[PDB]
């Protein structure tokens, strides 16, 4: 199982697993065309997380049918944090705060991308990081609201493996707990920032 | 100063300035809507005063503590009302005299999904043996990390909660491991309760 996986195998696996970097092809046609796009890959890579498969196909089309905003906006800000001010959606489709406020309702939500994603480069956030943060959001955002064991101890293993690249990293042991907090409590922002999406959503 | 309190004067401070549990005055829509904010508007009073009393909110300026207060208040009344109905199953106690199970939750238009998802949390905290100085530790989050990203002396504090809670777990004498994976386990909660917040503003702001 997962469960057996030691820290790096863990890191190792969910790296490899790791969907491409895709390209944009008025404004939100790109966007959904993107998004769309982007959906396909998501659902081969959720297969990848260890854990995942072992759920019943109901549970992991609940998780992701709870998970999938939430995913491609943490992408979203990860590829943004090399570029302040602006939100890499795509290579080529990188926007910033102006070119939000063209769309009804937008510049509200970029404006909270923007802050997510500078907290996670004022974080230094780091690409092994990463990968756990998403892998923790598609496990946890359906789980209240639906196996239940085990999506648990599959959550318990990627907070040893968070912890344990911090700990590699040279972190104190109050540095390490201090830091898997602030990764977590930024979860809540990017449930909210899902949330905001969804109606902006459902408004068109 | 509050960046020099030690894991037990915080701990008290928090348990301290816990606020009171106050008491509501078939349902329709209309009635059951009416007990619910009534009761609100007199928890939200105590709520203000609560804030004033978490370290380092007061340090704030009064623009910060107003943005951090109306981003979270609904999501610190959802966690007090899950608190306390962790003791009783399949209902929520909004307040004593005032304990209402699922089924009474259909008198409202769409509010029974709201109810689904505070009565699972509840359950979670009763799962997971949730503890009052826990407890009290997740709401002071709620509140400073509400609105933090919407800024230094915030973080300070909130490292200053997360050794608090570790040191709780510790003396409890969970092992380093089992530290790490509960103090994770009660912060994605914190992700379930701003969804249940959210939809909570949606229903609200649709009537
Ligand atoms: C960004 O504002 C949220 C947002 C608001 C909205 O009304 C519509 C959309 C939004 O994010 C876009 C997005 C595209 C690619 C990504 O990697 C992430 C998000 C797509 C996702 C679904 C429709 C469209
Ligand atoms: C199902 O609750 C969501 C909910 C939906 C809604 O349309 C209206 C309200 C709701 O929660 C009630 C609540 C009252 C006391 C508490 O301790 C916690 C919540 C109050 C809070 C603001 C208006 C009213």
């Amino acid at each position: 199982l997962a469960l057996s996986l030691t820290a790096d195998q863990m890191v190792s696996a969910l790296l490899d697993a790791e969907p491409p970097i895709l390209y944009s092809e008025s404004m939100m046609g790109l966007l959904t065309n993107l998004a769309d796009r982007e959906l396909v890959h998501m659902i081969n890579w959720a297969k990848r997380v260890p854990g995942f498969v072992d759920l019943t196909l109901h549970d992991q089309v609940h998780l992701l049918e709870s998970a999938w905003l939430e995913i491609l906006m943490i992408g979203l800000v990860w590829r943004s944090m090399e570029h302040p001010g602006k939100l890499l959606f795509a290579p080529n489709l990188l926007l910033d705060r102006n070119q939000g406020k063209s769309v009804e309702g937008m510049v509200e939500i970029f404006d909270m991308l923007l802050a997510t994603s500078s907290r996670f480069r004022m974080m230094n956030l780091q690409g092994e990081e990463f990968v756990c943060l998403k892998s923790i959001i598609l496990l946890n955002s359906g789980v209240y609201t639906f196996e239940k064991d085990h999506i648990h101890r599959v959550l318990d293993k990627i907070t040893d493996t968070l912890i344990h690249l911090m700990a590699k990293a040279g972190l104190t042991l109050q540095q390490q707990h201090q830091r898997l907090a602030q990764l977590l409590l930024i979860l809540s922002h990017i449930r909210h920032m899902s949330n905001k999406g969804m109606e902006h959503l459902y408004s068109m």
